[PDB]
């Protein structure tokens, strides 16, 4: 009888059919239009329930908590530009492959095109970015609870990756008490609220698969490059390329070890390029590789086959090799396609590789952010996990420092946007546990500054490196036209991050040498808080390091 | 020859082209990808250049701008997520009609969908949300600039209301030195490159004809209901229903003067709705109503016919009436259709708003929120403007204030997001130049609290009132459930903005009375700065008064 009550029941179908694909975590955003949706996620005990203000950041969150545990993660918001706010954490996850459950409110049907308050065209608001998209219909009793539960269940059962837009309308009364309305039509789906299981089971797997000829291209001159991908899945690409006896070019996201390290400065040098021509396949597994120098050698070398392996779907490789495209978890590709020990082929590249370490060891004094990159070794939390941010530190990370292998590394680099770094970071600490360590540039901070707010909530200590270098160095360091770089592309704002801090109540330092660096950080493991770490650093230093380093190394 | 060089005469079409539209401000934010469309922009001198480094903030600073000036304002972005952070206003600039020009950079077909770095399928990204969809072409002088200048002109020339997207790619290089490859592909739209007219000139005018029986209906019992409007418009509805002896129901956004004040309250007495029974018509300018109870009035009331004046096209009658909706510039539509000199025939309406008005007087004396409100109209800049916020801050206004006729209000009240309200309040002052008096609430100040950055530069003295009331207390005056209401309603996030303030170098005040508040805004409006002014009020007292005050004068 009860429009309210039917809203929730609706609802609540709705929401524990997550339960069943293992959706624990619920990011929760006020609004009043999404209470039939937020009352029922409120009352289901199988939630973890995470709260924002700002539904970007909310986006964020929702990405860095399924970026680090692998489960779908559900998004509720309210009718409006709070739906718009999530499009950008949708489009990171349609990249990368997080699973981003959008349970998005909406006015009803008779509602829309009226110039009713908070009312907009919401089904098909993210064109393409989701994988699937469902566009539910205004709630009645005459459309069954097994078909409601049905349409989630095939969404969610047949999520490979990405994200899920579902449209959640409801029409006013949206309060009042509970009435038995919809009950009955609940008890429709009998003991399957008790059950632990789906409604529907519709989960097939997509996979390549084993390449029958694998035994004949092992025995070849090859190389192997490894892009983003699991902690043990570095550890296992690294034991593999290491018995293959392939050269292994591994990305500050791979946690392989990077065994040849700097890659991005002795992919510079003609001898090491001339030297990886006789490679007749190259073999990558991970994606989204960070390093011009790599992304150049990709782009030019012409082995006789190109292999992409990943778990994500579509092409990968951005210069279209000729080739393959094997769509597989890498763990498991590895077992299937396993190493046979042969005597290695390169003999050039390890000595430029050392060389190439060695001449940043001699420069890993000054107190910049290429040093800090460099030494970023000495600092990882132990038992913990890296979140870098974008722009040049993940490029100085990728260039100067040999990560250890099986260390988490975590960041967002599908899109590569500068606009949801700290609350992504809070997500990925929320769901490991474990102590974390983030690193940003300033102009990132500013962008998602009130995510300082999330921050304020976490279960081990995670220190927050802010790199002022005032403005977006990267564009110092493209050859960006000196007369409009600083107006209209560094953009300085010319603020610290101590007030910043001190709204939000977290603990802050800005250390002037390493003495003082090493001390914040031992004063900030301490406690299960967040500790804003503030390095002022000059403007282009840590661009024009790069770029020296890559002209010395050049020269070997 | 050079694709770097062709690139940047290819923009230059694009953006001399928008000169010719009254274009003058755009807003960029920083990218590599832009550069051809940002060097296009800062080398023109017709501009007015305004920079930003959040995207999303970026979106509502042109919103801010489009709002007052009534001329489109082009927006420039790099690729990614930041295209998709322009997204919330620019659905707003859809629901109230200001002309967004939106130029999004994009890498060319080649690099999507094939994992490349930053790149994302970016046309159609915005749905239905964009007035005109521009997705050009991968840049050639194979296509003649004429072609490009035309789309431009059809675009900008057939705009009646709303975005446009304008999705640019740009092939690499996108750096290098001027070459003269592409000039003389410009110099065929010879002495164009001189004129100050569109290559094209279309722009037909989209209008309703007159009302031919409009002398029949001034002669009946008519209502007057305005809504948002132009300040000059605010005068001449006012003057025209006086005129017409109809009652005239203002809404905070309409600048009319409000003559019967407090409606949210007296529409709530029985003896108003009984009298407006008598009502065979209602003309409503203007849209987007603001008070609950005159959006329940308007459900209920049934006369023969039901008019609404205003100059965004579409339904804008969420209740569905038998009647009219007309397209016209309304004070055009007021000289197409004068009033007649009738004597009033309201009786009772006028009796109860005094007494309404009275029963608000009487409350005045406590430091809330409501009679922040209350009193607000004594405390607006001379010769300013006012920014009114989303949420509470609003409705307290519009139900308990009486603001002067013709004194300018701007607001973001199509979707009434809360998530752009800093920087669109930026927007608006920097197209005005005038004095701005802002109030938000905490959530809203957090949500674009980066956007603090943009308010450390206006031509003009711009307080900030931030009615802290910790959490969002709108959701206390809704009839929410109260177990959950604090953590997934209310959201109160225990901040202050003194940290906020002094971060980005602004003056900021704490007053705790009435005195110390008018000795803040005196010192304010000396210098052409943003002072923040932070009101705290305790979380429901606001809430509580209105429903109070509600309840009172019901009982008259
Ligand atoms: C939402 C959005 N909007 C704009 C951009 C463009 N964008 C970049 C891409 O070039 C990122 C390349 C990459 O990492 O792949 S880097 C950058 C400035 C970063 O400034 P910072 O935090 O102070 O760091 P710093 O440069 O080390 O000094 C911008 C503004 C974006 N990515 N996302
Ligand atoms: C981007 C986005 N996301 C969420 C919402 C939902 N939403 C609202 C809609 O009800 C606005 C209704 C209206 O104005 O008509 S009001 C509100 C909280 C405001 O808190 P505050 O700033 O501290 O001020 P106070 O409530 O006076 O205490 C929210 C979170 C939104 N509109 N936009
Ligand atoms: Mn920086
Ligand atoms: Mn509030």
């Amino acid at each position: 009888m009860s429009v309210s009550a039917f809203n929730r029941r609706w609802a609540a179908v709705i929401l524990e059919a997550l339960t069943r694909h293992g959706v624990r975590h619920i990011c929760i955003a006020p609004g009043s239009r999404s209470t039939p949706l937020t009352l029922a996620a409120a009352e289901n005990s199988a939630f973890i329930h995470h709260t924002h203000f700002d539904e970007r950041g909310l986006g964020h969150l929702a990405l860095g908590l399924a970026k680090v545990s692998k489960q779908p993660v559900a998004v509720i918001v309210t009718s409006g530009t709070a739906v718009a706010n999530l499009y950008p954490a949708l489009i990171e996850a349609g990249l990368t492959g997080e699973k981003l459950i959008l349970l998005t409110a909406d006015r009803p049907p008779e509602l829309i095109d009226c110039g009713a308050n908070q009312a907009i065209r919401q089904p098909g608001m993210f064109a393409s970015h989701p994988t699937h998209s469902i566009s539910l219909p205004r709630p009645t009793q005459d459309i069954p609870a097994r078909w409601l539960v049905s349409t989630i269940d095939h969404a969610l059962g047949t999520l490979h990756a990405g994200g899920v837009h579902i449209n959640c309308p409801f029409a006013e009364p949206l309060y009042g008490e509970m009435d038995d309305t919809g009950l009955s039509w609940q008890q429709r789906l009998g003991d399957w609220w008790q059950d632990d299981k789906p409604w529907l089971r519709e989960a097939p797997r997509l996979e390549s698969e084993k390449q029958r000829d694998w035994f004949f291209w092992r025995q070849k001159r090859g190389v192997v490059v490894a892009g983003r991908m699991s902690a043990e899945e570095g550890k296992k690409v690294a034991l593999w390329a290491q018995t293959l006896g392939w050269p292994l070019i591994g990305d500050v996201l791979s946690q392989t070890g990077q065994p040849l390290p700097c890659a991005d400065l002795w992919l510079g040098n003609a001898k090491a390029t001339s030297e990886l021509q006789q490679a007749q396949i190259v073999v990558q597994l991970g994606s989204s590789l960070t390093g011009k120098r790599l992304l150049q050698w990709q782009a030019s070398c012409e082995p006789e086959e190109y292999w992409i392996v990943d778990d994500i779907e579509g092409r990968l490789d951005p210069a279209h090799h000729r080739g393959r495209r094997l769509i597989a978890n890498i763990a498991d590709w590895l077992e299937l396609h396993p190493a046979e020990k042969r005597q290695p082929w390169c003999v050039e590249i390890p000595r430029l590789a050392e060389q190439a370490m060695q001449a940043v060891i001699a420069r890993r004094d000054a107190f910049g952010e290429a040093q800090l990159a460099h030494r970023i070794c000495d600092y990882l939390p132990e038992q913990g996990q890296l979140f870098v941010g974008n722009s040049l530190v993940v490029r100085l990370i990728d260039a100067l420092s040999q990560l250890p292998a099986g260390y988490p590394v975590y960041s967002n680099r599908g899109a590569s946007g500068i606009d949801g770094l700290l609350s992504t970071a809070a997500g990925v600490q929320r769901a490991s546990g474990k102590p974390t360590l983030a690193i940003v540039g300033d102009l990132s901070a500013l962008y998602d500054l009130n995510a300082l707010a999330l921050l304020r909530q976490v279960s081990a200590p995670l220190v927050l490196i802010v790199v002022n270098n005032n403005g977006g160095q990267i564009f110092s360091l493209l050859p960006t036209p000196q007369s409009e770089r600083e107006r209209f592309y560094l953009m300085p704002q010319n603020v610290h991050f101590e007030h910043a801090a001190a709204m939000f109540e977290l603990k802050y330092h800005r250390p002037q040498n390493w003495q003082e660096l090493e001390t914040a950080f031992a004063d900030a493991w301490r406690t299960p808080t967040t500790t804003v770490i503030e390095m002022v650093v000059n403007d282009t230093d840590g661009a024009q390091t790069l770029q020296q380093l890559l002209a010395q190394v050049s020269h070997l």
